[PDB]
């Protein structure tokens, strides 16, 4: 089972208050439950706040409601976010599970503070990155050219958030493939990966968390700019999180772009040469 913890992307509001989406995370080794989990941010222990595990491993943070009944909540308070000290962009976070039959155990993963205003780029990972959408060795062949293109993007102010629909199994795996491409010197951005809520399974799905994503910031902005998919599902799960038709991108097998909206016939290397024109620079 997993080990980890998928990342966390955390929005500040324009009233300065934060929103999360929810904390995934998850103790492989821990096994008995018949423990209390702290939390570093940056290397640095975050005070008065923890998390609380399920039999089955998904931890919570308790919350009392009106009832005064204890609520088990995967998005914490905009109080406890702001004891974080998060830092824009990317910060290091770690929980750490005490128990008393398994001693301490220690998981690290990835926490992501954007602004209200910043804009984010969607990338599909299958298919999308990869040539082709449980045996791996991490060699998958990937489009040309992506890296430039997305690096680009990136230099422009947008920020790329990929997006997995792979078992959590694979979650680790996915990060590691997307860090250790290289093309032409080139390099995929860092930048959350997403995973369908589908795959996370505890107590239509790729259109939800976009959803779900785009609610973390407030209505009055539209913070998907832009997303890329190689299936026309992938178009509709756009559409219906913000991203104009114009700015969406479908790739097939041959590494054919459709520009939906002009319905143009593109490829990532061209794409990439008209990038002002197409993500235009960010003040
Ligand atoms: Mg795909």
């Amino acid at each position: 089972s997993f080990s980890g913890v998928v990342d966390i992307i955390v929005v500040r509001q324009p009233d300065d208050s934060l929103k999360s989406m929810p904390f995934h995370i998850r103790f492989g080794t821990l096994k008995v439950l018949d423990i209390n989990i702290q939390i570093t941010v940056n290397d640095k222990k975050i005070e008065d706040v923890f998390m609380l595990m399920l039999p089955e491993g998904a931890c919570y943070f308790p919350e009392l409601n009106a009832k005064n009944e204890i609520q088990k909540k995967l998005r914490p308070s905009s109080a406890i976010l702001k004891k974080f000290n998060l830092k824009n962009g990317y910060n290091k976070i770690q929980f750490i599970a005490e128990s008393d039959l398994q001693g301490k155990q220690l998981i690290e993963g990835k926490i992501y503070l954007y602004n209200y205003d910043t804009k984010l780029v969607i990338s599909d990972v299958n298919g999308t990155v990869t040539k082709s959408d449980s045996t791996i060795i991490g060699k998958e062949w990937t489009h040309d050219d992506i890296a430039e293109l997305y690096t680009n993007i990136q230099k422009n102010g947008y920020k790329m958030v990929y997006l997995s629909s792979r078992p959590l199994y694979f979650y680790n795996y996915t990060q590691g493939y997307l860090k250790g491409i290289i093309q032409n010197g080139f390099t995929m951005p860092d930048g959350p990966i997403l995973l369908s809520p589908d795959q996370i399974i505890s107590s239509e799905f790729k259109g939800a968390l976009l959803k779900d994503l785009r609610r973390v910031f407030p209505e009055e902005v539209n913070p998907i700019f832009a997303g890329f998919g190689n299936r026309d599902t992938d178009a509709t799960a756009c559409l219906y999180a913000g991203v104009i038709i114009d700015n969406i991108f479908i790739i097939n097998e041959q590494s054919q772009v459709e520009i939906l909206g002009k319905q143009e016939k593109s490829s990532y290397k061209k794409i990439n040469e008209k990038i002002q024109e197409l993500f235009p620079r960010l003040p």
